């Protein structure tokens, strides 16, 4: 009577009935019923039933069942102890704080990580691996983007950019740079037309942002073209608009660095650490509102209540310029421009600076071990492809 | 004789009398008495005792018995080990050196982690989602710190303190400012006196800081009032005084963060990290004397024993400026305002450099983990609410 | 029926046939086979099988079985789950993405870590320990190389280059530095024919960038000694241009730093983390140009569309040199050299410190970790000597 | 026959004796003897031997004597694990290498770490604690050795050491820096004597660093004294070197800073991580010899063979220059004092700015993890005092 002994794997874990009674609703509490012998696997030879399991996480579960806080054995992984919890009938949410970062590890990282020819035509986008001309058709893609890049790049400069006599000596781009970014637009706009021929999935095409990003770069072009031909003031403003919208031509490269598996799993860290990204800000700005309050009223101690002469000796004329100063120091850039020459600015300097090391040491960490896990979980996808099974399940 | 069988969750641990009686005092030990067999759970069918725990960790627990040393298994929890040791009566703190830290790190962790309508006045300060004008109340808080900070950040300013001609062009802040002051600072004293009207355990309100600055931020407002009106020299150095006391108002967001989790860790993270934080500390003073004492030495290396042209090519005039420049440079801050220009002047400070970061990596990433850790900790006890026990305990 | 025992070192392992038979082509299957009493080691008396192996992990193998994903037990080494996987047949690359980075870590640290007196002649560059003139011929190469080297930097100095007046004031360089690098230069083609005389494998010889770096070291001073013979314009060219290949000459102090366990352990990490080394220049090169971007156009908000002095106020004439900017803010360097002076700049230069940290503490780390498990392992190569075996294998 | 049952805490471990025989001179080994029976505790009925020891990790070490490496459980300790291997007889130098730097672990931090009243007169230096006067003399102590610093900087500062008219205006620092300098040396050389009274092992005390650095910081005040009656241009020469000397003032504050536990740490960690900090300096000397050639040659691309003007435009005017230019930007200090101006020069930066964060991020973070360890061991020997055994051993 009370005693039961329950064979796992060949292992006797022996235990009272009140034990297994104690964790109603489960599988050993219908053990500890008077029919467990007729609705479990018995051998009244033996008084004992067997279950085919692994014993060691048994033990655990029974030592859950025994004390009343389930924890996570720290010689087996949580995906194997899930499986285990998950037949024996156990929540898995009632696992302890001590237990539940390192048992929802894997878990979390992997929920963290996851018309004839017009397949044709839609394979120009596709896998430069993936066909023959896609190879030649990516590559181009790859040329003509640099170029853009560079050429836009090359327009900023002054070099390629010179006063010219005119209506004054107004300065002027060279035309080859714009000759060079017709050329890129034109096979551009082929390029679109052709991924536009096959869109399935509109809704979701549209709110793509890489082609959002394509359509929003290769609109200027066009829209230049048009605006030349009226010569009014208000369409040299919208010129000069259009010259600031230039900038989306940089944008194009995260196209071709779509592909690549650090940046993906930057993206899935970005997504995934937005609690320490909130930290990192909240701790930065309370840090550099303190101190440029701080070395502002530190650089003029002792100065006349109202003396102009009280802001002449210092870079620190008000606070939000000790804004700019407090993240400078606080980042340990220290560029320079503007530093305490005050005995007591120098000790808010020094506080300010061993305060930004440690407060952004506080959250980086995390965001860095987070990125750690993901991309050694993703590295593995990598070295380990999908194979046969091997394993034939029973029926 | 001498030998006996105990058997703890249908494992026979066997072990020797006198092994058991080496500790004395203990459930082991009282096993180990003539009487055993008539105080305990013993069958004489098998001669073996019968105890319903964690054979795994029992094995621990008789290994201390038989070396003499108690250790800590590594594929269990901390908790979980010290609620075995509570159960078999042996001390925790016997524990090695070698375990300590590995088993005193849960609890280390969660220790340092942890009429008719007056309830309804005082949740005027209650969670903003506690009842529906609390979301408002809050709200207009949230606006009014803000604004208030923004009007003092705008007070240092230049542009909105000209200096019009008075008794001279003396330079007075522009009355705006001082009117949305007067706006802010009546709804803060409404606030005030409403919280102040439910003011259970008034010591411990008045001990708070929280209150505490929202009354030093109040007072300067009504004390300018009172004081404009005594046109006296002495009420107006008091009134410069007033100026610069009125920087408490910044303060007041720290009652807008209090409920920010990130910031409760850090306030935990202080209060448990103050050896490592004092370590810091003394490491960056011995550096800071040492390196601007070998500076201030190294730059007038051949230097005639009283020209006064020895201390004219260096920035180094003397040797507590070279405390700036120490820190400066052991921080890799590097402003550049003061740097050595001599051979013997850089070798030293490369060491600054070198030592600087060593004797900063020392106990940074102490403190680091410690912030490591308590997040963790308390991000698990947001991801797991507290909900029904589902263990029924045996009677 | 179906129930089969199987002793692994006196543990009984108690399972189904169908779940042996499961994982076809295996030990375990050919236990569940109707010969596998004539086949394994059977005793009729007790009904099992016996096995002489590690029970512990035998345990996760039957687990394996079991369930149908194999796992690593966390509290024994890879090496050791990999002998017991090779024994019991279970492929290695069956193991679960959860466990593959801790099972194969000392596989793949290993993997990255690894004619009378004609040998008397070849000892001359062998070990200097290895032999009794080696130590002085060693001590000798070494001073030579550092004299080089010295003579080097200093030739490169204006102390000893005055300008001496010439067909005007030619700058020479001083005389008495050629002719320590001539008898430099005698001792380095003594040494290079030494070792020439004894050449095995002469294709590897050629192939060694050791040799390739001394001869290229040793040509330029016999090319300048031809070159002074004959006084032609060309020969002053090329002259200047052998001036600027004797840089090779610092290139010898890794043959003098080759034997360093922790230089070819840093080799070792390089060659291993060449992918993280593509992400840190990918994240490099993206954030370079995003934020020289940002900067240009952030420095002329509301500047006019064409008037010349919209770059006068800024360090920012471009994008190419926003690009340096960029560089020097996100690695913390801060020169200082160009900073922005806009208060939409310094928002612009903030976010570039703050990506700057993050993405260069998103791979180094895992480049450190690399280094420092190399490190570990190479030590421990050095802290445990090869030694008598001490296992006799049965035959 | 060659079936041996070995009976481990009441664990039944099953091998065969030549598996056993395979370790030579080992207890097992004579287990394997004909006459075992006979020299060990052996029990006809059950035909099994039984030892009184830990059965998890004897299955570990049969699994040595079976497969041939021994290896290390990962669930429990290396010193619980040395324990059991001296007493079953194996050598822990047979461990293998994956195991070696997690077994050696404690036990290397653990070696890192570790006349009627002339006692009363030697108390003088005690402990202040240790008596009622010693409390008192040790303040004083303190305030007499920050007061001597204090005296020393302002000794070094320019408004305490003014231009008074003499034979010309020499500067002459004021008198009472001296006289409580005076005040100072006769209290330090009352303690001095008092100390020296009780000299117990004269020749430890004179090799004590901190006696030696007393008394060298006491001498300088007394060749002072002495040497001002001697007016000589000689005795001023050794007056200008005494008062070069007298920089051994602040290094009295290691007196009182030695028994601070973090101190006596970083000491060990010092001592601990020689060969790291080798690693470190050979890392930073290639790298700056490297990059200082790199960026002198870079900032002169395309300039004239022997244009005197080659140099003007650059801060690079030769190769040691860029030494302090090279360790200024690897540290990421970034004074900005010299700075590349040319492309190539910015490319060679950029270069070096990333190399030098790699290559001080490769050995700090070893010498860190050193710290830590050595840290947390320390903290544990203060957060766990001796106390009574508890534990009676067997006779
Ligand atoms: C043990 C030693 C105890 C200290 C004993 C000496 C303390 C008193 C020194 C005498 C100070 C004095 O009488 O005159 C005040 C001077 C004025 O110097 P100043 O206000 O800085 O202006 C000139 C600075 N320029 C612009 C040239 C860069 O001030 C100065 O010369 C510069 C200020 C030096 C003190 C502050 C430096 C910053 C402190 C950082 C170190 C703390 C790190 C701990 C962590
Ligand atoms: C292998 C190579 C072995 C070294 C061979 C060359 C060593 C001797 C070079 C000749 C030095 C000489 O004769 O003249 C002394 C010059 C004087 O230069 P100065 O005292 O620095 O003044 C000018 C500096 N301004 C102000 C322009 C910035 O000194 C100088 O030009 C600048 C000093 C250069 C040496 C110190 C630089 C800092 C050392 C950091 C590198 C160590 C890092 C290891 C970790
Ligand atoms: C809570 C506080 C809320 C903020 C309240 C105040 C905000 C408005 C302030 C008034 C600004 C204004 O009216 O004038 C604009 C000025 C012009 O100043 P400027 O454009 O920078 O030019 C002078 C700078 N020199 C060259 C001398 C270095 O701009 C300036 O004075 C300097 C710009 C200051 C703002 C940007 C500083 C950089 C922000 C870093 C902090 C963010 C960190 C979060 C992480
Ligand atoms: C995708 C984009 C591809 C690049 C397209 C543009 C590349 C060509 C730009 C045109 C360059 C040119 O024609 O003129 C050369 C100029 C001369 O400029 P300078 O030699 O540096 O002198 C002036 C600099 N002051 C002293 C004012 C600071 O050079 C310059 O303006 C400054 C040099 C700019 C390039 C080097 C900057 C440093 C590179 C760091 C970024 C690499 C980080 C990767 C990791
Ligand atoms: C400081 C430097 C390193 C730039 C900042 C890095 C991140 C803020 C950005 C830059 C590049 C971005 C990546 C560029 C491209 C992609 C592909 C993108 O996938 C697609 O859009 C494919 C088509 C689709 O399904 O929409 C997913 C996000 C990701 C990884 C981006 C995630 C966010 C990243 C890492
Ligand atoms: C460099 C920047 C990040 C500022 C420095 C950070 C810390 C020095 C300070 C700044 C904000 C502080 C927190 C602001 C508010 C609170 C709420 C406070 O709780 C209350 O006062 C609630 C009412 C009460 O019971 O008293 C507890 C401390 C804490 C977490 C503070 C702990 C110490 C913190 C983290
Ligand atoms: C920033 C500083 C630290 C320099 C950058 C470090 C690495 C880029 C370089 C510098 C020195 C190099 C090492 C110098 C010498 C050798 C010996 C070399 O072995 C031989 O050539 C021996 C003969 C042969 O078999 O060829 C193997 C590479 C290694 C470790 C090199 C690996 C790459 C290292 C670490
Ligand atoms: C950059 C700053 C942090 C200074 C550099 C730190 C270390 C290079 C030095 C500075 C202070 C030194 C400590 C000062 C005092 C002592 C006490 C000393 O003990 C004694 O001399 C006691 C009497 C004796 O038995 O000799 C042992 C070394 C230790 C810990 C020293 C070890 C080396 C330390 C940590
Ligand atoms: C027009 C008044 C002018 N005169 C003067 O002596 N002061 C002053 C007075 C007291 C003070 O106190 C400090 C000191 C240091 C810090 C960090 C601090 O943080 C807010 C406050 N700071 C300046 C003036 O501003
Ligand atoms: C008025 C005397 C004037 N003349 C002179 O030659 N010196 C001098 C002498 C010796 C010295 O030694 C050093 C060198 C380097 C360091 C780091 C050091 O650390 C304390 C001490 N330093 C300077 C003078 O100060
Ligand atoms: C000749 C036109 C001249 N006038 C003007 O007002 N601008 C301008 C307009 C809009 C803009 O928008 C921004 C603002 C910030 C950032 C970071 C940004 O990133 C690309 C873009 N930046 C500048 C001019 O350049
Ligand atoms: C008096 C000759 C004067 N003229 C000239 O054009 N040069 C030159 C030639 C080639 C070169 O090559 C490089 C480029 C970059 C690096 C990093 C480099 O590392 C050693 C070498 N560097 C300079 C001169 O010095
Ligand atoms: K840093
Ligand atoms: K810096
Ligand atoms: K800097
Ligand atoms: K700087
Ligand atoms: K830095
Ligand atoms: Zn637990
Ligand atoms: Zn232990
Ligand atoms: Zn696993
Ligand atoms: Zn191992």
């Amino acid at each position: 009577s009370e005693r039961i002994v329950i064979n796992v794997g060949g292992t006797r874990h022996q235990t009272h009935r009140s034990t297994l009674r104690t964790l109603p609703g489960t599988r050993l509490a219908w053990l500890a019923e008077p029919d467990a012998h007729s609705h479990f696997d018995y051998d009244p030879r033996a008084d004992e039933f067997f279950f085919d399991r692994h014993p060691g996480v048994f033990a655990h579960i029974l030592n859950y069942y025994r004390t009343g806080k389930l924890h996570c054995p720290a010689d087996v992984c949580g995906p194997l102890y899930e499986e285990e919890l998950a037949f024996w009938g156990i929540d898995e949410t009632d696992v302890e704080p001590c237990c539940w970062m390192t048992y929802r590890q894997h878990r979390d990282a992997e929920e963290a990580l996851d018309r004839r020819w017009q397949p044709r035509i839609w394979a120009l986008f596709e896998d430069p691996y993936s066909s023959r001309y896609a190879r030649y058709v990516a590559f181009a893609s790859l040329f003509f983007i640099l170029v853009s890049i560079t050429t836009f790049c090359l327009e900023t400069h002054e070099r390629f950019n010179p006063i010219v006599n005119k209506t004054y000596r107004e300065a002027e781009t060279e035309a080859f740079l714009t000759y060079i970014e017709g050329v890129c637009v034109v096979w551009f706009t082929f390029e679109f037309l052709m991924r536009v021929i096959f869109c399935p999935n509109k809704v979701e095409f549209i709110k793509n942002s890489l082609n959002i990003i394509d359509f929003v770069a290769i609109l200027p072009f066009y829209l230049e073209v048009g605006l030349s031909g009226l010569s009014s003031k208000a369409a040299k403003d919208v010129l000069g608009f259009l010259r600031v919208v230039r900038f989306v031509r940089i944008l194009r490269i995260f196209k071709l660095t779509r592909h690549f598996v650090g940046l993906r799993v930057l993206g899935h860290t970005l997504r995934a650490s937005t609690n320490e990204f909130l930290l990192l800000i909240i701790f930065l700005a309370l840090g550099v509102l303190i101190f440029a309050t701080m070395i502002y009223y530190a650089e003029r101690i002792g100065a006349q209540p109202n003396d102009p002469s009280a802001s002449e000796h210092t870079h620190f004329k008000n606070i939000p310029i000790g804004f700019w100063w407090a993240v400078v120091t606080m980042t340990t850039l220290g560029y320079g421009d503007m530093y305490p020459q005050t005995w007591s600015g120098m000790l808010v300097g020094a506080l300010c600076a061993l305060a930004g090391v440690l407060t952004i040491a506080m959250p980086v960490p995390v965001i860095v071990n987070n990125f750690g896990m993901y991309y050694s979980l993703a590295m593995a996808k990598q070295k380990l492809p999908k194979k046969k099974k091997k394993h034939i399940p029973r029926p």
